[PDB]
């Protein structure tokens, strides 16, 4: 439960085996199963993300619905139409229950003050590549519940991790 005068703050990407999250401005992949856990997990709640995530997702998407969306942009002439720009992750971790959309910046930037991980892993075989943004890693202070294999309609086996701290 999240007591509503707390700053709860989860991060939850997909990443390949690699741990390569992003290549050439998008995700490399698709998978539905993990678009519909995304939006289980954040619906209703913030949304914080990197200015250069809110640049990936496609003009007419955005603002994602339901959920109030803000993004970290250190250009004070950058604006997101629909959802608020700050500077810094205090101005964006206001709200009781917040997650952390990436992209590898932003987790990195958000890691000290998380205290959960939601991960779905993509069984394809994407080496890391110069340029490539990539998953935080996760020290030993975290624990982590890692679910079986799974098999996705388009034919990737995929996989979740619950990560937790203190
Ligand atoms: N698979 C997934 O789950 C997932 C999720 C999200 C994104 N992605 C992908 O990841 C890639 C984007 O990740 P990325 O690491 O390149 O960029 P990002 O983390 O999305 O955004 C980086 C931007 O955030 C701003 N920023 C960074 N640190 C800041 C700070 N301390 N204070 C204020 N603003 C700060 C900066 O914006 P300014 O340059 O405007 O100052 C920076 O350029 C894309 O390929 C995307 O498709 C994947
Ligand atoms: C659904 C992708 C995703 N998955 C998990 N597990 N965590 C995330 N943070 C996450 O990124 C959300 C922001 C970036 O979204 C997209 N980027 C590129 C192409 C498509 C989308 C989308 C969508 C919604 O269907
Ligand atoms: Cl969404």
């Amino acid at each position: 439960l999240v007591p509503r005068g707390s700053h709860m703050v989860g991060l939850i990407w997909a990443q390949a085996t690699s741990g390569v999250i992003g290549r050439g401005g998008d995700i490399p992949w698709r998978l539905p199963e993990d678009q519909a856990h995304f939006r289980e997990i954040t619906m209703g709640h913030t949304i914080v993300m990197g200015r250069r995530t809110w640049d990936s997702l496609p003009a007419k998407v955005r603002p994602l619905p339901g959920r109030r969306n803000v993004v970290l942009s250190r250009q004070a002439d950058f604006m997101a139409s629909g959802a608020e720009v700050v500077g810094s992750l205090e101005e964006a971790l206001t709200s009781p229950e917040t997650w952390v959309i990436g992209g590898g910046q932003v987790y990195a930037l958000a890691l000290p003050y998380a205290t959960r991980c939601e991960v779905t892993e993509v069984d394809i075989g994407l080496p890391r590549e110069a340029g490539d943004a990539l998953a935080p890693v996760l020290d030993e202070t975290w624990r982590g519940e890692t679910g079986e294999w799974r098999f996705s309609r388009s034919g990737l086996r995929y996989r979740l991790y619950s990560y937790h701290r203190s």
